[PDB]
């Protein structure tokens, strides 16, 4: 079994911890955790390409995209590998997270270990925003907090 | 060619940025970068097993030690994989790190991507202190700053 963990923080009040679990090579990855300090509602949630936070979140690069595809939702076949959709904050700004994904991995070609998890300012539109950016970025806006995904026990 | 980067933050005055470069699977990792806010002199400089910073640097675990050896210097024959030795700070509290190591790696069984780099409070005795502690951590003391090692462009 593989485990991973990520501590997210940024320039403001958003912070949280995300755990990844993957029973075997060909199993889905389960994320779970909590993020606090968010505006109420939905926020984009992506694995970005680099585990480089020398410039805070901006140095993480684009969404993790080995196959040079377009941005989509987690349920689309046409998606960046990093496209995990949205995460949902309550009225008190708390986002419990619980997600299963079979495209990211903790080993092999789609390994996200050593890369960066980012929570975003705006909802990810899942490729349906009808402008150029939706296709790149889901229009999710600024990177509110991030962390390098590391190996967990 | 492989590249990696690590931003070291702590709860105290110590911070830094470390860059890693390996030319191919067989070759040494070259480390450069800088750390500031240190007391003048030597400090343990180790890659610990887990990239987990949920409770600060302490949740990173012990030194990366796949082969279950006791602690040593990088040049000793019995050493942990994560055993990089000492890093030296000048009178102004700056360590201009430059290190070449052929035991760590940016891929494979000795891969340190997704693990935690820690700069320690005291000098590493290189496993020769003749006490229990020497044998594990080199009597390097507390964890001054740390970061998960991440994939870089
Ligand atoms: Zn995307
Ligand atoms: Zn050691």
């Amino acid at each position: 079994a593989m485990k991973a963990v990520c501590v997210l923080k940024g320039d403001g009040p958003v912070q949280g911890t995300i755990h990844f679990e993957q029973k075997a090579s060909g199993e889905p990855v389960v994320l779970s955790g909590q993020i606090t300090g968010l505006t109420e509602g939905q926020h984009g949630f992506h694995v970005h390409q680099y585990g480089d936070n020398t410039q805070g979140c901006t140095s993480a690069g684009p969404h993790f995209n080995p196959h040079s595809k377009k941005h989509g939702g987690p349920a689309d076949e046409e998606r960046h590998v990093g496209d995990l959709g949205n995460v949902t904050a309550d009225k008190d700004g708390v986002a419990d997270v619980s997600i299963e994904d079979s495209v990211i991995s903790l080993s092999g070609d789609h390994c996200i270990i050593g890369r960066t998890l980012v929570v975003h300012e705006k909802a990810d539109d899942l490729g349906k925003g009808g402008n150029e950016e939706s296709t790149k970025t889901g229009n999710a806006g600024s990177r509110l907090a991030c962390g390098v995904i590391g190996i967990a026990q």
